[PDB]
């Protein structure tokens, strides 16, 4: 790619700041192109250990251009920070949308494709040894034909989707990941998260005690329960791993290849520019 | 993918009519998505050229994922028809869009984009041992956010982008998409293609006989200029080849890897 620096992008409007990190909606000068940049100082990287992070974004992911993690087109610097200029999605995450939509509920082929499309970009995240650990509906990004993509993990609702490993011992594992994932399946299928209460207290009561229950008003099909079940396991030493979670009965009917491949489009997409 | 018929498929609108096959915008039923079905009478199989153009399309073209060929999702037959559904390119055709940017010219960045993602796909088509022979604007779609796809289940102009290897001998080895890629990236940086006359037979007596010529009111830089005249041999064995095509220098300021991720976006794109 060309040699960009800070003077190639007009800010056109901010996106979110951070702690040490802030977004701008910019536009390439030359082009009608826009994209999101985070705008990281250099100091702030070092001083949370974030190396590592940067590295991978910038050197592993990048290479992979996975279809649901957001893509990168620049890296660069400037004296004190570091720029990522990403794609720029404009439709939203899937709060919003499952928000609007009637009874909150997504249909069974939309939570299953949007699932297969989560799971592979936290299987492709654990192979390199990030863990995503915020994973919830504000984190996922719709496209504008209706793909979900996580959001930057290293900028990040979540006492409903924490883990009981993270609420006892802060300890973050591929295991959380899994946890959260079941709540998501859950979220789309149901129409809410499966553990709730007047007040944080309670929530985390029922995360780390209460049985998983499911509504007696929504048709679920039982390899679904199965699986949000094995996913929701307290334990995290016995809770579902990867490999089963992609082996499992629930994914029947839909081809993992042909999601990457993008072949398999939402069947309900609302497209709203 | 879910198995299909043409029961599941909505016809809303017609997109292209042809001898023996013909291409329409259809909705599958019970959702919102669009695509680009065509419909070919098996009665027009009879021909050998035609009925070989579906083979390949069936066979092996239908295996193939490429950023810049066209998607294919699925392929079905009835007792009388062959259907393919593939991808509706809402952009439209490069020939359509040429014919509305100013002077019919596209500037340099952009040419040598779109020249580098039609490259790509012909490299591609060549590794399975296809040839696409058939390359011109007509034939390369354009995505709503501006990217060159090429069109491989439509309709089988064309009479500007034939090669002399085409002309002489009716044969066709690799050498006659080379030939029609130098076409097209002369249209693209010169507004027009280089051989042209009052009638088909002065065309083709351009193309057979006259010495490639470059317009004096374009500038085009000397490596533009260069690629285009060895794509533009008229002896098919001396006419360059595939290797040496990506490696020529004409393609300074582009990353062939950064393409096919398609993280080089047109600069002047116009999603209308
Ligand atoms: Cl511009
Ligand atoms: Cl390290
Ligand atoms: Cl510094
Ligand atoms: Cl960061
Ligand atoms: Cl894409
Ligand atoms: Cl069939
Ligand atoms: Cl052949
Ligand atoms: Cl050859
Ligand atoms: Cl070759
Ligand atoms: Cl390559």
């Amino acid at each position: 790619m060309e040699k960009v620096t800070k003077e190639d992008f007009e800010t056109i409007d901010t996106l979110g700041k951070g702690s040490f990190a802030y977004v701008v909606l910019v536009r390439r000068v030359g082009t009608n192109n826009l994209y999101a940049m985070k705008v990281v100082n250099k100091q702030g990287l070092l001083d949370h250990n974030r190396c590592r992070d940067v590295f991978i974004e910038r050197n592993v992911l990048s290479r992979i251009n996975h279809p649901f993690l957001l893509k990168l087109y620049w890296t660069f610097q400037s004296e004190h920070k570091l720029f990522f200029v990403m794609e720029y999605m404009a439709g939203g995450d899937l709060d919003k949308y499952m928000n609007s939509v009637p009874n909150k509920q997504l249909d069974l082929p939309t939570s299953k494709l949007y699932g297969a499309e989560i799971l592979m970009a936290i299987l492709t995240l654990h192979e390199q040894s990030v863990i995503y650990r915020d994973l919830k509906p504000e984190n996922i990004l719709l496209t504008g034909d209706g793909h979900c993509v996580l959001a930057d993990f290293g900028l990040s609702g979540s006492p409903f989707y924490v883990a009981p490993d993270v609420l006892k011992q802060r300890e973050y594992t591929n295991a959380v990941d899994f946890w959260s994932f079941g709540i998501l399946l859950y979220r789309m299928l149901c129409g809410r998260t499966p553990f709730s209460g007047k007040n944080m207290k309670e929530v985390f009561d029922n995360i780390l005690y209460s049985d998983l229950r499911f509504p007696s008003t929504v048709s679920i099909p039982s390899e679904a329960k199965d699986l949000i079940s094995r996913l929701l396991v307290k334990d995290a030493a016995h809770r579902i791993k990867g490999p089963e979670v992609k082996a499992h009965p629930f994914w029947t009917g839909i081809n993992f290849d042909e999601v990457m491949q993008k072949k398999v489009k939402p069947p309900r997409w609302v497209p709203a520019p």
